[PDB]
């Protein structure tokens, strides 16, 4: 019993975190095989950030300008190239702790674990979701750039996020490990704002199934709904549309609890229109949307890595 | 910016997790140097669990009755002893991945990270707190026994909890790494129940200071309170008493935000009276109590 916001064990990623220093800027790098990946803005001064020409800034750098520190050992940089908003520093040594890995780009609503790092040293691990507006509500301070987001599928780490910046609202923006930003953001010190956020509907439904699995049924009702009527209601409350794919994905949870997906949608509709009336669900007074259907099944079945 | 429930990176603990089997029972063990620590109830059958005499059950065991698996390698048990509710299995190999570590017994309100494990394999990491009633609101299934709670300070792992059981309300009970239970619990299937749980007041105040540090002031008011009037009001909402120790502990956060502790206590009294009126504090519609003053300072600017 119990249901917690749970991150993947971070050990496989911790063995990859390094410190990258270029001039006065110090941030985190991800050392996999003989390449260190880090945000390309490590080459910028605070003035350069206003309007950077990364190709021009990078062409002026030599391999020795990048100091890469792995624990208390200096890695020698033997090459450097840029791929989108990520800088790839070729090093002479393959990371002996390199896990089986892949670079994957995730979709909004998908969750991942963040290993927050400062000076190449892991400080904490937390779970979060890629919001529908492509930001992450992370917890990051200055020096956290280059911290990564990941999932573990069997013994393979899928790196999906690299931290680049904080927007004025305190939410965060970053890229996949190929340097493509999630969202309409650019790596420049300029006026940028996240779009209006929405709630991840399929994830709320998954969390309602987790509450039922854990013994909370007060919100269940005798009613069902159509997918079209539910989406009309859900659109009114800034909830993401629920697709037939989402309904299919919730199939196993529906079969385990005996509550059809459109039956759970009727519970959700009532919760949106009437609130919780002083009650909580899994210790929360708000509908939680940062657990996917897969996360719920994984936690309520004890999958290991 | 931002404020998340954040666990310590679990790598240093993952390299210590092993599977311990005694007959038909399989649970997790913590392998540090040449000793594997695990709940003593690994020697019990489901029958034994009502009134087990652990000394009597253990005396009938030999070293070769305990199967310890570290990854895909079987460790050889060369000795066994019981210390309180923990079984210590001496093995013939020191764990090469043993971090710098310590065993610490924590007090209610303290937080720690849990590395939930099944069959010696880590499944997930989460953050929790030792409740005032000495239970933890964990997320654990059958086979999770032996999973540990820890904190990391500098490069040293302070092990503070080992999971032993689930109470009928779905909350969890366990021991420190010396095998002493937290709370009035016993490692028996006898009818046991947690005492009425209360909110960790000092932690709620710390989290209100975190909200102020992160730019949220809507809940502040022009009032102050005496510590005794605060406690009289707080107890009515099942909040733990706030001691002068707690007030002292909140000193640094009070100095950083410019809000005196008793001034923040008056905001808390008002929040308990009014609720949040559709507002949130750090993305939460409830008052959060699983962040200590130490956690807030570590995480916040
Ligand atoms: O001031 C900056 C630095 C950097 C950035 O956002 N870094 C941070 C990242 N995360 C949490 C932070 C908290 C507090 C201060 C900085 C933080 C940056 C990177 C880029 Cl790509 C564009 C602009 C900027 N502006
Ligand atoms: O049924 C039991 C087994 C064990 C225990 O609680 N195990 C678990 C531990 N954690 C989460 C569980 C979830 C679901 C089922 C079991 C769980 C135990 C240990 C002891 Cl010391 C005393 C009594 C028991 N009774
Ligand atoms: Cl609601
Ligand atoms: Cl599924
Ligand atoms: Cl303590």
């Amino acid at each position: 019993s119990g249901f917690r916001k749970m991150a993947f064990p971070s050990g496989k990623v911790e063995g990859c975190m390094v410190q990258v220093t270029c001039g006065t800027t110090t941030l985190n790098g991800l050392w996999l095989d003989d390449v260190v990946y880090c945000p390309r803005h490590v080459i910028c001064t605070s003035e350069d950030m206003l309007n950077p020409n990364y190709e021009d800034l990078l062409i002026r750098k030599s391999n020795h300008n990048f100091l890469v520190q792995a624990g208390n050992v200096q890695l020698r940089v033997i090459g450097h190239s840029m791929q989108n908003c990520v800088l790839k520093l070729k090093v002479d040594t393959a990371n002996p702790k390199t896990p089986k890995y892949k670079f994957v780009r995730i979709q909004p609503g998908q969750t991942f674990s963040v290993l927050a790092c400062y000076n190449g040293s892991p400080s904490g691990v937390y779970q979060c979701a890629m919001r529908p507006n492509f930001t992450i509500k992370g917890s990051f301070l200055n020096g956290s750039c280059g911290s990564v987001g990941f999932n573990i599928d069997y013994d393979c780490v899928s790196f999906c996020y690299m931290h680049h910046m904080e927007l004025p609202t305190g939410v965060h923006a970053g890229t996949d490990l190929e340097g493509n930003f999630y969202g309409p953001f650019v790596d420049r010190q300029t006026a940028q704002a996240a779009g209006t956020d929405t709630t991840i509907t399929v994830n709320v439904l998954a969390w309602l199934y987790a509450a039922v699995i854990n013994g909370d049924r007060w919100f269940l009702n005798r009613f069902t709904t159509t997918l079209n009527d539910f989406n009309l209601v859900a659109m009114k409350y800034n909830y993401e549309p629920l697709t037939q794919d989402h309904v299919d994905i919730l199939g196993p949870l529906s079969a385990q609890t005996g509550i059809a997906v459109l039956d759970m949608c009727a519970s959700l509709k009532e919760l949106l229109q009437n609130g919780m009336n002083g009650r909580t669900i899994l210790g929360s007074a708000l509908l939680e949307d940062e657990f996917t259907p897969f996360d719920v099944v994984r936690q309520c079945s004890g999958v290991t890595f």
